[PDB]
């Protein structure tokens, strides 16, 4: 089902989310969470979603797009469950994007993040990954790990001048 | 009548508004602006309003409250037309407030501003003033002169952690 998405202002979105145990992923309620999470992220037309965004401080991130209406330009993104992630910048080069967040509705903000990172996670399966992601993917992944350390894009806005509502930014 | 209030994202709210001429205040359309401005500020239940907030880059600020629903606590404020203002900090001491703005609907942000300033303006009459304002008044006056130099409270947010929507901040 679709869970209620917490909005910027709730202190939860700022608390640090702790790791998931190899025990949990094989748990029943966990599987029911990934279900909800996906169901919620889709109804929201978002590129991804972090557990805390719905009240759960577990290091659980979800993603997936395929022709998105909320961010027209962007490339389709393949669904994937990202757990206990750990990103690291592989360069100082940065790609700029007017990011948005389901937890900060109706607004957009230019944010410059590194464009090439090394990330290491784990899946519903228990598999260990450790690749180097680049381009839009990296952006989204970074954006969503942030939620896990209580960080929202507004905290990184290149500059408050470049931040506002949609209805007005496109005009 | 009530004019449409520009929302954060419109580049106008960031442009510098120029001064008003002793000629204008005695003008007909000017008087019609102060009318609208007031009518608009009231319908909005705001403590004040700056010309640019409705598309006019003239150094015209308006104020007035008396039992406000949008900011319950705050002291009533007496209507007044403030023109070509010029504020100056008279201290480093600062009072904190979760400010809001009609141009940035549904949100609130903790902002620390000086609590004792020297301001010099002019009225619909043409009178020259130069007093030292303190307390809530100073806050509001500073908040509204900012609009004249293209500045919104988000640009001063003490810290992004303390910024969010109303429905969620009170909870
Ligand atoms: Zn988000
Ligand atoms: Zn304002």
């Amino acid at each position: 089902s679709v869970r209620k998405i917490l909005r910027m202002g709730d202190p939860i979105l700022r608390k640090i989310s702790e790791p998931v145990t190899e025990d949990e992923i094989q748990t029943k309620e966990f599987k029911k969470l990934i279900r909800d999470m996906f169901d919620t992220m889709r109804h929201a037309e978002g590129v991804g979603l972090a557990a805390p965004q719905i009240g759960i401080l577990k290091q659980i991130v979800v993603v997936g797009s395929e022709d998105n209406e909320r961010y027209p330009g962007t490339p389709d993104v393949p669904e994937r469950i990202i757990l206990n992630p750990v990103i690291t910048p592989l360069t100082k080069d940065t790609s700029g994007f007017w990011e948005g967040c389901l937890s900060v509705p109706g607004m957009r903000g230019y944010v410059e993040r590194p464009n090439q990172i090394r990330m290491q996670w784990m899946d519903e399966k228990g598999n260990q990954f450790d690749e180097t992601i680049d381009g839009y993917k990296a952006i989204v992944y970074q954006h969503e790990c942030d939620h896990l350390q209580g960080i929202l894009y507004v905290d990184r806005l290149k500059d408050t001048k470049l931040f506002g509502f949609n209805e007005t930014l496109d005009s």
